[PDB]
């Protein structure tokens, strides 16, 4: 028995309509789509129109915007004469009216300020409804509600091409403690809708805190984390997870890329096992086995962090390049070689910055010409202003010296944002916040900024509706959208026990799609895509606008599997340019529009 009000609330009919009228009232003697405390992209009730005296404004009952205000005013009764005293305000375009107290709250401006739009029986928010333009800042869609924080996803590899997306979380949906032998998962047809949850315990792993990877065929190896020595490896064929064999060190936050050669390295990773740095070690699928690289040296790659050595070996950006080598692009200021030949090899490659940029994005958005792009990030992990620096950092030969420019500055400081390339090998960067804050909202980015690399400008792109700092993630869709979601997350000190403690205004159990400007004709009508009707053929390299993407896998602001491969309309002949595995097919007109890819997979000679 659920009596819905006309606006669309809803109680599980005449001490019911006494409780609808006392905004104060959760229970008589409320049961919304959302439970109170959810953050909302659209109104979930029938919202109201409100013209000034003077002619116009857009009222949401039972919501809030929260955030540093403008003005907060005590005489006001009414909706109305809280919209009256909006318009009168000098740059109002967002403001609350508290039921309860008969308050006005006129909210300050984006995007100087970030402001989250929240379900709260206490409010109505009132909003000059923003223009925006598709054709030069894209679109985002409306939150999607997801069973599992997704602190880590990777697109599943299918034919011709692929409609899924795996992320998870830790033991629970929204925890994590130590080790356990599970992690909660979640699966979202994208082509479908579609979304099931699953736990995953045969592997005995609990998969948060990860090194990713994706192998030749497509499989992803999922290292360490909470079990700190464990190793998944995920086969898209048949959906199952395989026990990898154990690393020869347990480690957590470290990055793994895969080789030239289909191998994959991995360095670092102090977060769990011992709490100390972490020399190299490679993983060969084929032995099956894993190899310890003393000479692959932790040392050089350190960050100085005022946390110490638990955070300093953390996120390294690696790239497999030519004939097995790895670049280390950062964070720490200076970047590095690493090779797996004898026992290791390290060698200073560059300096990129005089500060580290722990958890900043970085992306090769062209690999025939090795260019990386960098930004972002922060000096420490945590309590830490990010930086609102980026480079372009060009990689010629394995152990040669790198070439690193700054490019202009981010328009907002990022820590903990993410990071896609685009068929256009624009970067898009989403989320992050002003100030480094694990398990934080505050100051949380909602304006996306494309970075043009033939331009070496940015351009800022319509906003998102919650902010994704600590744990969340970015990643490229196959219909060339960008899929940006998580956040928060709990530590609980014992597996089961209770999460009734955590705040979780923090948690972001869900994500939201971007269409970049490219998908827009002037008009804001979307453009006509080219189609394609390929090969489903395992194609090798240097067999025979258009451009490849590697499928990305993302955490911990770490995407180690995404490289754009940009074509003469004909592959490359180098393998450390075109790492094998399953890339995306992106055809796209002169003016810029792309696609929904064909999945395009590369085997090794
Ligand atoms: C494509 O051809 C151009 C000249 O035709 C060449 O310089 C370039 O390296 C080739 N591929 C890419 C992606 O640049
Ligand atoms: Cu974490």
């Amino acid at each position: 028995t659920v009596w819905e009000t006309p606006i669309g609330v809803k109680y599980t009919l005449e001490c019911a309509k006494i409780c609808d009228s006392d905004a104060r009232c959760n229970r008589a003697v409320l049961t919304n789509d959302l439970p109170e405390g959810a953050f909302i992209s659209t109104c979930s009730f029938n919202e109201t129109s409100y013209r000034v005296p003077e002619t116009e404004y857009r009222i949401c009952p039972d919501t809030d915007y929260t955030g540093v205000n403008a003005k907060v005013v005590e005489g006001v009764t009414t909706i109305q004469a809280c919209a009256e005293l909006c318009s009168n305000t000098q740059d109002c375009r967002k403001s609350v009216f508290d039921h309860i107290n008969n308050a006005c709250a006129i909210k300050a401006a984006e995007p100087a300020t970030s402001i989250f739009w929240v379900q709260d029986k206490q409010f109505s928010t009132i909003r000059l409804p923003e223009n925006i333009d598709p054709a030069v800042k894209g679109k985002w869609g409306d939150l999607i509600r997801l069973p599992v924080i997704p602190v880590a996803a990777y697109i599943v590899p299918s034919y011709p091409e692929p409609s899924r997306l795996l992320f998870f979380s830790s033991w629970s949906n929204d925890a994590f403690s130590g080790a356990s032998g599970m992690t909660q998962f979640g699966d979202y047809d994208f082509a479908t809708g579609a979304i099931s949850q699953r736990t995953v315990t045969n592997t005995h792993h609990d998969m948060f805190c990860p090194g990713i990877s994706q192998l030749e065929d497509g499989r992803i190896l999922i290292q360490g984390g909470s079990d700190a020595d464990t190793v998944s490896i995920y086969d898209p064929a048949t959906n199952e997870f395989t026990r990898g064999p154990n690393m020869t060190l347990a480690r957590g936050y470290q990055t793994s890329c895969t080789l030239s050669n289909g191998k994959v390295f991995t360095i670092g990773g102090a977060y769990s096992g011992e709490r100390v740095g972490k020399n190299g070690e490679v993983y060969d699928p084929v032995a099956n086995a894993w190899t310890y690289l003393p000479g692959a040296d932790f040392r050089p790659m350190l960050t100085n962090d005022h946390e110490g050595i638990w955070r300093e070996d953390n996120h390294a950006w690696l790239f497999g390049w030519k004939n097995g080598s790895i670049f280390q692009a950062g964070p720490s200021k200076d970047q590095h070689w690493y090779g797996i030949q004898g026992n290791g090899t390290v060698a200073k490659a560059a300096t990129r910055d005089d500060d580290d940029a722990m958890c900043g994005v970085w992306v090769m958005y062209d690999a025939v010409a090795g260019k990386i792009f960098s930004a972002g990030g922060s000096p420490d992990y945590t309590d830490s202003p990010a930086t609102q620096r980026a480079h372009i950092t060009t990689i010629g030969e394995p152990n040669t010296p790198a070439e690193v420019e700054r490019v202009a500055d981010m328009g907002f400081p990022r820590g903990f944002a993410n990071a896609v390339v685009l068929p256009d090998g624009q970067v898009l960067v989403t989320g992050g916040q002003r100030m480094s804050l694990v398990f934080t909202n505050t100051d949380g980015i909602l304006v996306a900024e494309l970075f043009n690399p033939e331009t070496r400008e940015w351009k800022q792109m319509a906003p998102m509706a919650v902010p994704r700092n600590y744990h969340s993630v970015s990643i490229l869709l196959p219909d060339a959208t960008v899929f940006s979601g998580g956040g928060g997350m709990c530590w609980v000190q014992n597996v089961g026990d209770s999460t009734a403690g955590c705040d979780k205004t923090v948690d972001h159990s869900d994500g939201e799609i971007f269409e970049p400007p490219y998908l827009f004709n002037e008009d804001g009508s979307r453009a006509a895509r080219p189609v394609i009707s390929i090969s489903a053929d395992p194609i090798k390299a240097g067999a025979t606008t258009a451009a490849l993407i590697r499928l990305g896998s993302v955490t911990h602001s770490v995407n180690s599997d995404q490289r754009r491969v940009p074509l003469n309309v004909t592959l490359p002949d180098d393998y450390g340019i075109l790492l094998p595995g399953y890339y995306y097919l992106f055809v796209s007109t002169p003016q810029g529009t792309p696609s929904i890819a064909k999945t395009v997979h590369v085997i090794l000679g």
